[PDB]
């Protein structure tokens, strides 16, 4: 089987059988 | 078998039976 | 078998049963 | 075989079981 | 092989089984 990987997330969902909304807002100075 | 190699991400989803929204906002300097 | 790196985005979808859209706004300088 | 690099990207789908549209907004000043 | 190198795109569709449609909008200064 395939692997995956992951480092850096917010979190991980597998199996999702709703739904959830995700914002992510990048800025440097 | 393939491999997935993710960094940075705003999250994971593997297996989406619903429908899944994401929004990414960047700005810079 | 081929591999994808993905450093930086917003998500990653892999086993995608349903439609799925991401909105991404880039402001530059 | 061929590799693929992603290095900045709105996201990234494998397995595209229906359909996926992303919107890029690219603002200047 | 031919290699494939993406550094900034709107995003990223390996193994289409369907259709995939994006919207890029850029705003002039």
């Amino acid at each position: 089987r395939p692997l995956v990987n992951i480092y850096n997330c917010s979190g991980v969902q597998v199996g999702d059988n709703n739904y959830l909304t995700m914002q992510q807002t990048t800025a440097l100075p």
